């Protein structure tokens, strides 16, 4: 009933109906990180009303296709570039995802539940606005507490939970007297239980990161050649089709059946390029990008 | 002085001269786990002999080009495949790496401390051959332990740690008084300190697994398209030379300061293919192949 469904057929069904498949075959929960956004302004040329319209549009995007959770880390360790400036508009940056007025529509018209992740706590500086920030996560945590429809988790200084999963450990154990649960780990780390993540979807260089704990050999890697905010729909659901229907196929192969054409043909696809590799690439300009 | 070196000329080196690069420049960790491996074998026909031959050949190879350390994933949790023949053939194989004679003559020869991590105590039947298995992977870890060349981890269910690394912080307070340091943590999954991964040699499909708390943003990904035993002498300086000089290449852009023809070449370099993406393939034969 919904395995027959051809790439050509896919890419030309209405929006609710690649829905009905996605919340049916998934992917449940997808990491989508915020890529090449300073650059992708000195192209088309403002900046955190458009990177914030972008980011709504990319996360409306995924949500109107049915993805339940949505993964996005937004800032990375390599924040302290020292430039204070750089913290304070950043802090900016944080403060509109709370605060904002779209984009708490955005939340109550998709039904969106936020959520915050990552070492923000301890890391964020001990003043006035950096506390400001930290309440205004809580603070929308617990006001889309209500919104069931989706869940969207943002990562601020969310690359390694190594220490903060030890201190959860040791204070669950104090408390409950014995070792939380796996699950129970991760409702610690991301506030909420999430499941593993499904798909990745990356720009540039080859590379994941920022979302501890949820990661599996069964968590789809892509990697656009553009910046995040350039992807279009097309580009989406041919990464939607290929997870859902190609990458885990079925049935499984059964090589002890085949002709020994076909499995000569199948050796052929191999060694006809030796030296075939993903991920090696060639500079221009200062950016790397994929070769092949 | 190591800045200059061009692809032609890294290819053309010797491989002592690589070796003296690799070391100084990295990567000083590298993930390589051995995929491909079954069909890889219905191809170019012994097995477990064969299997093991260029599981030595490959790492030979990796360690005779500088690198340090590297992480290997063999057995993944998939492994109840429920047919006992093919638990005991596992463990098999996992009494090879530790009870083979030329294996540990390979340890010897290139002085390799064999290190295992994952959930197999747990996870391994409570019968005589697994408790020997553990007792054999106890053994060589400290047997070997007099090495210090190279380091080899092997991962035997270790998809993720999370409620292993809880476990271990409970029991760290419970004897030390406070909370185990990230450090300290990784000692305690992997038995020794190991830095964050430089690399992931994968095969097929787009995706990583098994090397916890050692994942990055900046672990370069790598996916070549035949198994990892085709791995040829080029493929790997190719992958080395990538990261080395083209992933994290200096000095950085400076788009304030190009002309606007150059900022207008390089949107073209985009906006040229809208729809490009890596990580979407075909199957053929119930075998994905990336697109590209
Ligand atoms: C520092 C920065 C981009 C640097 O990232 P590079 O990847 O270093 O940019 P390049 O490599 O393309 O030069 C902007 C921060 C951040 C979080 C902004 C913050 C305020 C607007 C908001 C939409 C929230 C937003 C979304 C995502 C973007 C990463
Ligand atoms: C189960 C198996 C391969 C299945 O892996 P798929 O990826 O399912 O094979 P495909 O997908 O190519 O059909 C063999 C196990 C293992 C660990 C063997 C075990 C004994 C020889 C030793 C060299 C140690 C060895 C090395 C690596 C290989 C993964």
């Amino acid at each position: 009933a919904m395995n027959l469904v051809s790439e050509k057929e896919f890419l030309d069904l209405p929006l609710v109906s690649v829905a009905e498949i996605v919340r049916c075959r998934g992917p449940k929960v997808s990491v989508f990180p915020f890529d090449g956004t300073r650059r992708w302004f000195h192209l088309e040329c403002d900046f955190q009303q458009a990177a914030l319209r972008q980011s709504i549009r990319i996360l409306k995007m995924l949500f109107e296709h049915g993805i339940e959770t949505v993964i996005s880390p937004i800032f990375s360790d390599d924040l302290l570039d020292r430039g204070d400036r750089y913290i304070v508009q950043a802090l900016e940056g944080m403060a509109l995802l709370a605060n904002d007025e779209e984009i708490l529509s955005f939340y109550k018209e998709h039904e969106v539940h936020v959520l915050f992740y990552g070492d923000y706590k301890k890391r964020l500086p001990s003043t006035a606005q950096g506390a400001a920030v930290v309440k205004s996560f809580d603070d929308l945590t617990i006001s889309t507490s209500s919104n069931t429809e989706h869940r969207l988790c943002f990562g601020v200084f969310g690359n390694d939970a190594a220490e903060s999963v030890a201190q959860f450990s040791i204070s669950w154990n104090e408390t409950h007297g014995k070792p939380p649960t796996r699950r129970e780990i991760i409702e610690g780390y991301y506030g909420e239980y999430v499941d593993k993540a499904d798909m990745f979807i990356g720009f540039g260089r080859f590379s994941t990161f920022d979302f501890p704990l949820l990661s599996s050999g069964k968590t789809s890697l892509y990697f656009t050649v553009a910046p995040s905010y350039y992807m279009t729909e097309t580009t989406l659901r041919r990464i939607l089709y290929d997870h859902i229907y190609l990458r885990h196929f079925r049935p499984k192969p059964d090589y002890s059946a085949m002709s020994a054409d076909q499995l000569n043909v199948l050796r052929n696809r191999y060694r006809a390029q030796p030296d075939r590799v993903f991920g090696v690439g060639c500079v221009h300009d200062g950016i790397w990008f994929a070769e092949g």
